[PDB]
């Protein structure tokens, strides 16, 4: 019942300045046992058109009793006061039974996924559709737990998850190390970083800008992964390794991060198949760069090396959430060249 | 519209390989085949052409210039039907083949200039161009690629089997079937330093490196139409020229143009490297809609047709061309080629009822 009434509800979209800006807990309870009920409907309206063996997967029927039970949760405090000291409160633990029940929800899709595609035949329509609804269904996690984590972390030098000084340099190096560790611990060996920036907008200041490091951390950490992997395998029979270039550029509207190997490429045929839907740390990656209006891009080279190429906001107003709803354009969605 | 144009149209174009167009232009030269082939083909592209045409603004389809294209289109289709009844064994059927083709070809030869005023004037008359209009986006794709590939078809015949046009003597038609990549790179990067010093008196380096992954330290050479190849290096060039000069006009020396060539197993990659200061990300997709420039419109820059027909030549034989930039730093342009000619299969518009859906 509760589902089929806030699904039509369309989300609201934040802007990273507001959650600045905003970051008055009576004002976030508000707003957000109603804009996650919204959210967690919507999805679970998508996740009625699967297929049907897809569905009745127990890892589909698990993700579908969590987020159902979630959104009962939450819908329970619209019947509170915002004053009531009790209900704010009990608000923040149901927020932090949501995330600690919503833990597991990546790898648990991911299963259902792996079983469907694994036991059934997909024809190429579904395939396609199931690589629209896990952008979806991903981003809208993504989005569900930013939100909550902000409401826990400031109410239960950052603003909850948000870094309004976000030292860019100094993530791509951490995400860097943490790809080093894994590379040296499984070759022995790993490329060394070279890395250069330029600020365009501040000629020869930092580069800061207001991001959410922990999602920058992630994107960054697995275009690195698979840029080591791709040096080492390709120049086994090397002595030493190519570096991994990177660049950080600040733009007037942009932020962009440029990140070049030379472990042999990839051929455009198949370039597409890495985004594809474990495999899954790229796609999600390029969902994280997407969810405040930004992109992630691979460009190769077969036969010498890639470029991977993420594109973030500068400005924080323009970072706005990127968010799917359940609507008759996304129903429709699930010759004219030779 | 002609009855012959309504019949044609009902046909899909015909796609061919590079592999094709080179075995049918040496071991497989047969002039009757091609002859054959060619007088149903040619007609079908320019009536599915021309149906789209029927179906843009009354107020483009009017212009004298687009009423021209169509005027020249109909009349070529006419004059190919008209050999519909010859035999491919009348030696005079065949020659006076070559002579209409030829005559096509000539007729043809100011369509794309045509074109381009009429967009033009239904621009400064109604305030529609490309960059907005997306129905006016999508057919100009359709329509430069369907006479990329009739001129494509018509010269490879008149270039084989013609008695005084022969083309280049190391290709077959306008195919190098060793095509020196490399060395066209170098040639077209000189055609853009001249028109550049002619603008800023001052032009950027060129750095060219290769890589060649598929037969290493061996010079990179695939099958290819040099000529195509030329077009899309020049555009960039002019493109990455233009952003540098202007970019670092407060410089002491200009940071050169970094371009390097790799094939690979599938793949031949040309990725071309400029520090010209970028572009905002929100507008990269501006940068492929006809007419779209940052400069007034007149040349170097200002008609807005380098990187969509560009790409038109890349995608034509199944490669791509892709931008990716760094604002306030430089931008990366890069073409893919299919390295092999039997997976160089023509790429082509068909009007049927998915085309119609998309108008
Ligand atoms: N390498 C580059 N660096 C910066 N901007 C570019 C580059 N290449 C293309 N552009 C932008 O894309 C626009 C469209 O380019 P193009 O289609 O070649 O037409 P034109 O060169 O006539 O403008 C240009 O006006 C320019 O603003
Ligand atoms: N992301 C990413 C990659 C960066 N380089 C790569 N080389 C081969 C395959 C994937 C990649
Ligand atoms: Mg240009």
């Amino acid at each position: 019942r509760e589902v089929e009434h806030f699904s039509r509800y369309s989300p609201s979209p934040l802007s990273m300045k507001q959650l600045l800006d905003f970051g008055c807990e009576r004002t976030s309870f508000a707003f957000l046992r109603q804009e996650l009920p919204v959210r967690l409907a919507n999805i679970l309206k998508e996740i009625d058109i699967l297929p049907t063996q897809l569905v009745n997967t127990s890892s589909v029927q698990l993700v579908k009793s969590w987020y159902i039970q979630s959104l009962m949760d939450l819908v329970e405090f619209h019947e509170k006061s915002p004053d009531d000291q009790k209900a704010l409160s009990d608000f923040v633990d149901t927020l932090i039974k949501v995330r600690n029940r919503h833990h597991n929800v990546v790898p648990t899709m991911a299963q259902g996924i792996i079983e469907y595609k694994d036991a059934c035949t997909v024809d190429p329509v579904t395939n396609q559709n199931l690589q629209y609804f896990l952008d979806r269904f991903y981003m809208n996690r993504i989005s569900t737990r930013m939100l909550m984590n902000q409401h826990i972390l400031i109410f239960s030098s950052h603003i909850g998850s948000i870094d309004p000084n976000c030292d860019v340099v100094a993530v791509v190096q951490d995400a860097f190390e943490c790809s080093r560790m894994l590379c040296d611990q499984y070759y022995l060996s790993s490329p060394e970083l070279k890395l250069t920036q330029v600020n365009g907008k501040f000629p020869d200041q930092p580069i800061h800008i207001v991001y959410v490091p922990s999602h920058l951390h992630h994107m960054l950490f697995e275009l690195f992964k698979n840029a080591m992997r791709a040096t080492v395998e390709h120049q086994e029979n090397q002595p030493s390794l190519t570096p991994i270039e990177v660049i950080v550029v600040l733009g007037k509207e942009d932020l962009t991060i440029k990140i070049s190997d030379r472990g042999g490429g990839v051929p455009l045929r198949i370039i597409d198949r890495l985004f594809s839907y474990f495999g899954y740390g790229l796609p999600i990656s390029r969902l994280y760069a997407k969810y405040f209006q930004g992109d992630l891009n691979l460009y190769s080279l077969s036969g010498y090396g890639t470029d991977a190429i993420i594109y973030l906001k500068a400005l924080s107003s323009e970072s706005i959430e990127k968010l799917p709803v359940f609507n008759k354009s996304a129903f429709k969605h699930y010759d004219d060249w030779c």
